[PDB]
């Protein structure tokens, strides 16, 4: 049995050191699915930074509408919204910070990865 | 070669054994850079609800000029828009609604990694 | 001692066979918390799309205010904003094309790792 014993134990050390490959295989592709949703990340909030600039310039755009109208009416004779617009407005520009911190970090921890 | 066979199976074991430890590192960093993708998403996502707030900000202060405007040309003297503006809002705030749903999953299933 | 070291390598074999049995448990739950960052990231980028339509929509009102305002002050009685509103307007297109490239092959790598 001694003879036998070695012959399982080497059985088990071939069909788990199949495991191993298996799992280092799956290990690398997951890392380019990976890469791959941090890239994404990446795009999306720059989509967000641009659409960021497209409503300033069009609360600008009312802004101006606003006066030109005004004088309009003056011369044939609020604040809540602007409240609100200026609030919304400082914490989407938080939100984008921080968003743009947490994608050097990711970028930086994704990088380390691949040693 | 009973003798030989267990020098071999004890130097696969040990350099196997070594795979593993290296496999668990491995997997310990992927956890970080995994929480910082879901923080990452939570951020990008209340950006938009942000920015959703901001557009729904700039619909009212455009519906207003409409008013102030139509009444000085009639001193003096749309609908497709309304309903395009009325659809795509139903829209983002569903895709909202099912982002939130998302985001809370994620992040469940991401505490239940931890163990 | 051959007897002894048989004894050693069966436990080592056991304890660390255990250990792959774990690191794929743990492979099995973190799939699922791919897909769902996958899928959020779908739901975010069509937020994002929705919410152009939006802000196209609201140039085009602001657009026509220009109009109907500058006809009654003539009856009374820019160009740079047009640009940034023009390039920023290209921009978020050229991203959203991306994104929605970035999107479909992740979505393909994700379904390649179910074999």
């Amino acid at each position: 049995q001694i003879e036998d014993k070695i012959e399982e134990i080497l059985s088990k050390i071939y069909h788990i050191e199949n495991e191993i490959a298996r799992i280092k295989k799956l290990i690398g592709e997951a890392r380019q699915l990976l890469s791959g949703i941090v890239q994404q990340q990446n795009n999306l909030l720059r989509a967000i930074e641009a659409q960021q600039h497209l409503l300033q310039l069009t609360v600008w755009g009312i802004k101006q509408l606003q006066a030109r109208i005004l004088a309009v009416e003056r011369y044939l004779k609020w604040m809540e919204w602007d409240r609100e617009i200026n609030n919304y407005t400082s914490l989407i520009h938080s939100l984008i910070e921080e968003s743009q911190n947490q994608q050097e970090k990711n970028e930086q921890e994704l990088l380390e990865l691949d040693k």
